[PDB]
């Protein structure tokens, strides 16, 4: 019994698909697991921001663009989604596929084919190992190939198979791909560890939102830098760059007060109506103009 | 026994039956999982605001028209009702049946033959299998076949009986069906878990609230932009988006403070003696035009 | 006697008799069912709200004729027993009997024989079983289709004796019945179940207001917002909607603040003299009149 | 001993001679009860207040038409012995006899022969079984049938005799008769039951404030409105309403600066001298005026 997590922990860059089976498999079967993921996924309030280092003609048009790419790209769920499975395996590989203008994300499952590998100019490079496709069917390996297809064909399949030996593996562009990684202690360590593998042998609040600011950290710098360079023009590339919040936010009555002392003389009076519990804000608006305008009540 | 739970534990995604039946019954036959499943269904608020990406010239028309709309449908039991859900069996598969103008809502039960099954531009795909069909009665088949007339017809499940292994999956649109799912590690796994699972052997209150709070956020952007998307003209698609609240709201003194501070040289007055306990405000109002205008008090 | 238990969980929606015998028994026969339902009863404090879509011009008249009509209902008891009656049974199947403009409410007993059934554009359909009349006498069957009339008629029930497999089951009209049900995960579930249940084997005020506060919502939207539509017009149709309140409500003190600081330069004086304990408010007028107008005290 | 127990809580609408009996016994013989009742008819301070749905013109003549009436009943004491009997038994049955310019109650003592059966209009029936006057004395029996002279007649005690089988039950009028009831979950159920059954096998201040509240609104809606019809005009049928006080009401120190808060400029000064301990009211204006008066202080 004891050999095996041994061993286990002897080669955590080799011995993956052991730690993921018993991460999954005490993830339902046990709830420290279940409350450690749960605790990752739902802690962040991903209230986010973009700055910019430089402050153009045009950059009120960015700044929407940007929170309009933001949103159709439903960047909450990805970032959730993105934290657990990390956590899950230590790293993940995915690439931007869809078009510049309106891209869309793909996330590789099998680590073991597809991973970071080396580093050149100070980045990662991915290299994907096409000993992958040998098992998807034929029909799924061509619509996957098609999913691909500026980046990888069809051609460099059959040029592997005409040489296993010569074309096994292939580079994906730096603008699109991003591996996300961690319990790297070296910084020329590819393959990270899961957080499952310190209590396996068994079976602070502030200190999780610090180790989880890390990982947001990462995911603003790798995944939505890219997407930021892709929709916005060749001029603004890396002009603009998004924050998420890894402290605990201000509540809702220092807000509150923010908000209603900024109104006076002429500041939104919307979002002020808009945080009070029912009270909506047309319904507000329309009463209100109803007894000032039809009834005159200050009149009487 | 123990080989029991294990053997339901190493496929999550294919003993649903046995998770759901011990979910159901353990519902009824203890406390805890009740407590877990109430706790869900009501601690949410369920206040809500509807927000926009731009400024169109005729905004409050919009605004007033996805109100009315969210009220016809009468969300708030909707949503109860999607949470306890899919809590119950991790995963969900609604569409909006009815016309654009007035659409309404549609639940599958049985997982087993409609589940989401891949992803297509980033967005999950949903097939509904037909062979949901070969136990529900003839006329009860054709009912339910001319409810979804437009999109699955009879015809499909007589190509079905004419050929069981072409046409056994069918497509639905993606601007009405809502996959939502719960439990998921992998960004590409299908089919989520239910939260009974864990604590199923055995037999904070922000945690709970975290929690479910992404909850919120996936049947804001997943069920209710399409309903947006629906209601509103094809120019303003997207452009709104409504957001629900996660945390615990001020309570009614600081909200009557607001109130008050509002009111001051214009504002409305309706919602201020509303919130006050009794004193209804066109008793308010009668009384206090009763004492300036006819007994002029004031002059007394 | 285990075994029996085992059985009526087994099917919560067959064995509903001897649930519910069980459930009235535990109410006299133990003190903690008693102070469970007594505090379902009890904990509202039932002030409500009746706000509107749109802002006709004709508002005050619809929001005096909602008051009245909900008064003459005397709304608070017949929400109190509906909140007992469906947290006794799980579920419950009400009406509006009287004509339109003075409607009065019928609550079915026999769940057995009558109850939510399917579902047809997103709503519930009540369907009445003829087999309930078999029981009652001849002239008590009469009286009770006579006040049935223009739904059900006599010749239903001749028709289902012509054939009892035929007419066996009727419909009523959306817009008078009203079928109330808790205990459900799954939203196209029927019958729910009794809140007993749980703790029948063995023999948090927040968390209990917000239990409750669902149903409040639940009998707001479905049994009121119908009787707002019989009483008004038909071009004022689902406009009105009123609203219970769920929370604990400020103290008197910061009520009396609030009314003594909006009564400054014309506000009703009424209410300010009305919460005081004592000092009626015609004594304090009459007295106060008495002392400024005879005596003079302000000149000596 | 356990089986009569059991069998008096089968049937709670049967055996309610044993409850009763029981009941009266406990009080004298323990003191949990008798705590429990006293507390019944002590903890509300019948503070109560009438309102209106309408400002008539001579409102002020109908508020202290009421206030007089309500003190010639003397209601205090007739609430208290109401909460007390309804509380001992679960049903109650009275009656205003005398005139409508003055009218006086009439509490019905047996149960088993007169109590609510049916429902008409939403509104509950009492129904009068005249087996009753068999035991009452010859002298008696026609004093009592005097009482209710234009309601029952000795006419129809002969009729009664007559036929004991045809005219065993008089219905009593609506505008007077009032059932009040406690302990019944469904709303077709008649018979109420007394709040000693739950503890007599053994043999939260707010939480009872709470529950007496549904017993003040039933007793305010039930007897008090009856009267207010009786004693104002067809006209203003209805229109007014009186509400008792649930909540723990503000001390006198909050009180006492609401009045003298009030009194500033015009607002009477009597009832700001009242509340002061000594001090009356009389000796503080004559000392005041012979002190300002006579011997002109405030100019030495």
């Amino acid at each position: 019994e004891a050999e095996q997590l041994k061993n286990y922990f002897s080669n955590p860059d080799e011995f993956q698909e052991e730690i993921e089976d018993l991460a999954q498999y005490f993830y339902i079967s046990t709830a420290e697991i279940h409350q450690l993921f749960e605790l990752i996924e739902a802690l962040p309030t991903l209230n986010y921001k973009i700055d910019s280092f430089n402050k153009v003609k045009s950059s009120d048009k960015h700044i929407s663009l940007l929170n309009k790419s933001l949103h159709k790209v439903k960047h909450k769920r990805l970032t959730r989604d993105l934290l657990k499975q990390v956590a899950t395996a230590g790293t993940l590989v995915g690439i931007w596929l869809g078009d510049a203008k309106s891209p869309y994300p793909f996330i590789f499952d099998e680590i073991k084919y597809v991973f970071p590998s080396f580093r050149r100019n100070g980045d990662w490079v991915c290299v994907v190992d096409m000993e992958l496709f040998t098992k998807y069917k034929d029909d799924q390996r061509n619509e996957l190939l098609k999913s691909l297809s500026p980046y990888i064909k069809q051609s460099d399949y059959e040029n592997f198979m005409k040489d296993r030996e010569k074309y096994r593996f292939k580079e994906l562009p730096q603008e699109r791909t991003f591996p996300l990684r961690t319990g790297t202690l070296k910084r020329n360590q590819g393959l990270g560890t899961s957080w499952v593998t310190p209590g396996l042998y068994d079976v602070n609040l502030d200190t999780f939102y610090k180790r989880i600011g890390v990982l947001m950290e990462d995911i603003e710098q790798e995944v939505y830098q890219k997407l930021f360079n892709l929709v916005l023009p060749a001029a603004q590339k890396d002009n603009y760059y998004m924050n998420y919040d890894k402290d605990k936010p201000l509540t809702l009555k220092e807000k509150m007060d923010i908000l209603i002392k900024l109104n006076d003389k002429g500041w939104s009076i919307k979002h002020v109506v808009d945080n009070l519990a029912g009270v909506s804000w047309e319904s507000y608006l329309e009463q209100t103009l109803y007894e000032t305008e039809e009834l005159k009540l200050q009149e009487k």
